[PDB]
């Protein structure tokens, strides 16, 4: 598809067999996303943004789909406002910014 | 152009007479600038984002170049750790995300 930015770009992902809602994020180098059980070890990350820094679980090799697209990879778990799918998982469904 | 997403998607930008690095961000509302002097009248603002919040100066109807694409809209100014340019502006250049 071709998304236009007068609205936030909001899809549906899937992971662990649940449907939730992410925002696509070229502003942000990884994906992070708010608290839910995934499989298997998972080792620390300190992340930082606008208003200062938290903490997160990352946990690696993971299956989601991205609007029906499969990726496989890293997924950060932690106190995050909102659901963003970052920059390592838009490059594996094929997405580019065009004007 | 067509910009991919293998790194961050900086550009240069033309405000207030100064040149400055900027990041393409379709996961940010509002254009966010590091401290600097504009123009005209302002009032005071809270915008949130991973840590939490940070109190910037709103400033209204101020033009700004993107990489080449003249644009007019609102301008947030404060203490962002990065330059954002968000969706008000991203929209008037006629940027889109593709795949
Ligand atoms: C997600 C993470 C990997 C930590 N990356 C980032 O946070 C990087 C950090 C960079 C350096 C600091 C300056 C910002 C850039 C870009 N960001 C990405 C960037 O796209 C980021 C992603 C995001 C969206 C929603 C909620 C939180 C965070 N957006 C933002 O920081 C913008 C700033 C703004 N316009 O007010 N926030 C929002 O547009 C926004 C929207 C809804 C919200 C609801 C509740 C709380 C906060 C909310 N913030
Ligand atoms: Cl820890
Ligand atoms: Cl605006
Ligand atoms: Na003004």
């Amino acid at each position: 598809p071709q998304i236009t930015l007068w609205k936030r770009p909001l899809v549906t992902i899937k992971i662990g067999g649940q449907l939730k809602e992410a925002l696509l994020d070229t502003g942000a180098d990884d994906t992070v996303i708010e608290e839910m059980s995934l499989p298997g070890r998972w080792k620390p990350k300190m992340i930082g943004g606008i208003g200062g820094f938290i903490k997160v679980r990352q946990y690696d090799q993971i299956i989601i789909e991205i609007a029906g697209h499969k990726a496989i990879g890293t997924v950060l778990v932690g106190p995050t406002p909102a659901n963003i799918i970052g920059r390592n998982l838009l490059t594996q469904i094929g997405a580019t910014l065009n004007f």
